[PDB]
């Protein structure tokens, strides 16, 4: 599971999320990525809350669901100690949920950002996971360079049952075409191989994210090409690379949220498209010009293919 | 769309609905009827909330999935004035949500002991109508109703609640079903069947409780009498898709053990809420599946025996 969020020079944001779901899975589920409040969030500010904000999540399985995680975390960071409110909904609303009550572990986390005005804009940014390890990168169109950091759980702590927690805050000039994008490529079991590539993937997502920022891209795009540079690492689940499902098949959930519009897209159990994350945000496209929202399986990689995003149909399953 | 909300003798609670979608939606579309949190909600009492409650979705397209309603209104009726409550939230986070006209309804039951159990049973919708039926396995006759607009009422704009109250002796092996045949356009023919399939609803889901059945085969047995109805947007008769084909979403919540189970754009098969209900039998025992949809559910569904049309 990959994802980012993005926020622009205006304080709108925007939230994504992709992922290959569990390895060996009966064909046809679809897990958190795919599903509304749950892979992702964005709101933008309004009457009720103060701050735009955007979620994404990351590991994988029923865990994110059950909690519809990413909402909650959103819902949290309206208020004013954003640290503490995410560190409160990750030990009460995840770790110790009713939900996963019989469950020995919660492994996931999330990535978020939210902002507001002061004309410039503060940008409060944090991760946090239950899992040995998690690698995020961030950059502001400002600061140029993109940093990258592996987040691990401290000695002592219990991977599913400890939370690890850290970010930063970035004020941005809202007067020119700036923003600030978070990404992570992952959260789970540590490599010490392959730390480097997952490093490097985030550092390009940001850049891509960043550079359509300063082409005056909106945030769901800028967002959408930094999880298409996740995806198509082949060391992410998600996109190329994705686990193989029960019969040796990839299925790809996927989902975008736009905080200015609150108009979603998602899909989920696709096989045969590069970037999942590209038909979920043509969908949300689309919705703005009732237009579906979410789209599965065989339908949703037609729908695809009539879109004009790029296919294989060699990698395309349809069984009857 | 069709749902039901049950209460066993325990207090424990279940909600299962079960969709068609929208007539001449594109293949794969899945709706609110089977999105987590979205369709329905189950969840006993705990220690955030005082009531057991229960709550099934109604209408289509995406208002109820963009508000997460079945959740939004079990978290509201956690407030001490149930009626308000649900109002509240039918205008405030419905009809008035940030998320022209906004067509849908509820089904809603909350509990909570006193050995008695005291069960508070809604409707609400802003469609013109809506058909529901409901019954105590004490008095033994299932009611039906249909629920219309006040004169002046403009759908989508308007409101309209109703709801009771019923008393029931937590020892033996009662309970309490309220179900729901569609929310939509206001039909005087038909209507009559609309009421009777709501009977023959209810009397399943009572028959399997008072034979010691679970909560959530009883709602289970609920839907698969509203899904078999001609006249209702679920299993059989539900809207064909863009190409001629049915594709239908289901869901079901168990409060006690608040598992979920899930289908969407399901083909092939004559009761998705039995797939549902399965899936969730089967995680009672790595996680297994909560949520199929498409060609690895209709698999799933035969490779389990549920019987395919
Ligand atoms: C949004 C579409 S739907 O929710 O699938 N839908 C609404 C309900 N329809 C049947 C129905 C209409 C009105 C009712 O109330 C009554 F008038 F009081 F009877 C009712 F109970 C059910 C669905 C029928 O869709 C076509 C078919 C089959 C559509
Ligand atoms: C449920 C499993 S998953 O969420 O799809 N998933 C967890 C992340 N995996 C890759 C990964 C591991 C560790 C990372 O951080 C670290 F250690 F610092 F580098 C990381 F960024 C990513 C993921 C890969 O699975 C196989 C593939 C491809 C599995
Ligand atoms: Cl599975
Ligand atoms: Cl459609
Ligand atoms: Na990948
Ligand atoms: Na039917």
């Amino acid at each position: 599971t990959v994802g980012a969020v993005v926020v622009d020079h205006e304080g709108n944001v925007a939230a994504a999320v992709s992922s290959g779901g569990l390895a060996l899975k009966h064909p046809g589920r679809v897990g958190q990525a795919a599903l509304y409040g749950c892979g992702c969030w964005a709101e933008n500010t309004g009457a009720h809350n103060p701050y735009s904000t955007a979620v994404s999540t990351s590991g994988c399985g029923e865990h994110l669901v059950r909690t519809i995680l990413a909402r909650e975390c959103s819902h949290a960071l309206q208020a004013e100690d954003a640290h503490q409110a995410l560190l409160e909904t990750m030990q009460n609303k995840f770790i110790s949920s009713p939900f996963l009550a019989s469950e020995d572990g919660v492994l996931g986390g999330v990535i978020v950002l939210r902002s507001c005005r002061c004309q410039t804009l503060l940008v409060e940014f944090l991760w946090s996971h239950t899992t040995e390890s998690m690698c995020v990168g961030y950059m502001s169109a400002q600061d140029g360079k993109a940093k990258t950091h592996i987040s691990r759980l401290p000695p002592g702590a219990v991977a599913g049952q400890s939370v690890a927690i850290e970010g930063g805050v970035c004020r941005l000039e809202g007067s020119g075409s700036g923003g600030f994008v978070l990404v992570h490529a992952g959260a789970g079991y540590h490599s010490e191989s392959k730390a480097k590539e997952y490093k490097h993937v985030c550092k390009r997502a940001c850049q891509k994210a960043i550079e359509k920022l300063q082409a005056g891209a909106l945030a769901t795009d800028a967002v959408t090409a930094a999880l298409v540079e996740l995806e198509d690492s082949p060391f992410t689940n998600a996109g190329m690379g994705s686990n193989l499902n029960l019969l040796g098949e990839i299925e790809c959930d996927a989902s975008i949220m736009d905080g200015k519009s609150l108009n979603f897209g998602a899909v989920g159990a696709l096989s045969g498209i590069k970037n999942p994350v590209s038909v979920a945000n043509r969908l949300l496209c689309e919705g703005q010009k009732i237009p579906p929202c979410f789209l599965v399986g065989e339908g949703a990689y037609r729908w695809a293919v009539d879109h004009g995003i790029p296919s294989c149909p060699l990698e395309h399953h349809h069984h009857h």
